DNA sequence: TTTTTT
């Protein structure tokens, strides 16, 4: 089944059920065959996961690359996530002749931003084949999967859950993942069972990964941090069903609105999720509602989010970013986006002299569009004005609280306004002339 | 994801 490796460079796809083997089989085989293979992953607990099992079931302890550890062994085959291999600044010179767009279903914008790094670094690199691996490409629906059982919760249990319940016995002894869509409510969750004396553990971006035990009894409450790629050895998987995303409006008041929303889970989500259990051997899976939404497509936020991540993590310049998405773009099997590059590329070229200082404060705070929150706030500092509202998003303003007047120079909207505006700005009159032509 | 001196 996995593609063969060509005389000349050619980009391929690998679609296969989730626990069949493609992040560790696939890349163990052409290793066998002599050809040295780069695996690009999503996730960080994935990513060291390959390395220990790897080590004692393929007999081969790879070379590993994250931002939480480093591990060079000189083995033919390295395992990366996409956000060190962007850190690590994309392709090496004739390093590998193989490498893999893992969990290419990924929206995530370290993922766009890899994996068009990839398409476009590839062949120069001397890569002769890139392989654009999921179990759940563009137009895919979830389908019955051998190892697991699907059951539906309903509201018998002694812990709430979504409008639902979860039965103690249920999550009682053995190793059980539950998603929830936020991680305010994954903290809760976890102090419920903890409470219940049950052990239980929560995760998310942001915790370490040695938080989930290897072996022994743990019931982990997680967000989609741990949908994709991930083997915890879960005997069971219990979903909320809904996620949250994000979704950009041009309100032209004055510019666009950036809304972030809870929605039900989409195809992907909900087969991804199911996977994370019945992975070498069977497992039970239990929800809350049934169905799910189509896959496929992803909104223009992301594009934005994708040139946001460019510059505030990366050290991409606008034009360097149009460049890799464009060839994620061209490449078809891939998910789909409206063309907003040249509308975004615009967008952030303007956005210069952003406060190191504000930009530093927004990433470590975790905050969506960091760089569009910074620069907000870089503005204000400037206009000596106020932030859009006093919330935590803008909370690197209060150093500066007595000095702000007037009204807010309003560049775009990320959230609640409650100040006055004005939009007579250089940069939002600018954005606004984005948006016109 | 990516990410800390003297
Ligand atoms: N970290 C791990 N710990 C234990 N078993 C693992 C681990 N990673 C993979 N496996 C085993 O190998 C199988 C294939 O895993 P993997 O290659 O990640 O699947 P996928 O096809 O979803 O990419 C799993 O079903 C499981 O039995
Ligand atoms: F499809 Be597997 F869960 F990476
Ligand atoms: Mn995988």
């Amino acid at each position: 089944s996995p593609p063969a490796v060509p005389q000349t460079f050619q980009v391929a796809h690998l679609h296969a059920p989730t626990g069949s083997g493609k992040s560790t089989k696939v890349p163990a085989a052409y290793a066998a065959q002599g050809y040295k293979v780069l695996v690009l992953n999503p996730s960080v607990a994935a990513t060291l996961g390959f390395g220990a099992y790897m080590s004692k079931a393929h007999g081969i302890d790879p070379n590993i690359r994250t931002g939480v550890r480093t591990i060079t062994t000189g083995a033919p085959i390295t395992y990366s996530t996409y956000g060190k291999f962007l850190a690590d600044g994309g392709c090496s010179g004739g390093a590998y002749d193989i490498i893999i767009c893992d969990e290419c279903h990924s929206t995530d914008s370290t993922t766009i931003l890899g994996i068009g790094t990839v398409l476009d670094q590839a062949e120069t690199a001397g890569a002769r084949l890139v392989v654009l691996a999921t179990a759940t490409p563009p137009g895919s629906v979830t389908v019955p999967h051998p190892n697991i059982e699907e059951v539906a919760l309903s509201s018998t249990g002694e812990i709430p859950f979504y409008g639902k319940a979860i039965p103690i016995e249920t999550i009682k002894g053995g190793r059980h993942l539950i998603f929830c869509h936020s991680k305010k409510k994954c903290d809760e969750l976890a102090a419920k069972l903890s409470g219940l004396g049950l052990n239980a553990v929560a995760y998310y971006r942001g915790l370490d990964v040695s938080v989930i035990p290897t072996s022994g009894d743990v019931i982990v409450v997680a967000t989609d941090a741990l949908m994709t790629g991930f083997t915890g050895d879960f005997d069971s998987v219990i979903d909320c069903n809904t996620c949250v995303t994000q979704t950009v409006d041009f309100s032209l008041d004055p510019t666009f609105t950036i809304e972030t929303t809870t929605v039900p889970q989409d195809a992907v989500s909900r087969s991804q999720r199911r996977g994370r259990t019945g992975r070498g051997r069977m497992g039970i899976y239990r929800f809350v509602t049934p169905g799910e939404r189509p896959s496929g497509m992803f909104d223009s936020s992301v594009l934005c989010e994708c040139y946001d991540a460019g510059c505030a993590w990366y050290e991409l310049t606008p034009a360097e970013t149009s460049v890799r998405l464009r060839a994620y773009l061209n490449t078809p099997g891939l998910p789909v986006c409206q063309d907003h590059l040249e509308f975004w590329e615009s967008v952030f070229t303007g956005l210069t002299h952003i406060d190191a200082h504000f930009l530093s404060q927004t990433k470590q705070a975790g905050d969506n569009f960091p760089y569009l929150v910074a620069y907000q706030a870089t503005v204000c500092a400037r206009a000596q004005a106020p932030p859009p509202s006093w919330d935590q998003m803008w909370k690197c303003l209060i150093r500066l609280k007595p000095t702000l007047h007037g009204p807010t120079p309003l560049l775009y909207r990320l959230g609640a306004v409650q100040n006055e505006v004005t939009t007579t700005h250089p940069i939002t009159k600018y954005i606004m002339a984005c948006m016109s032509a």
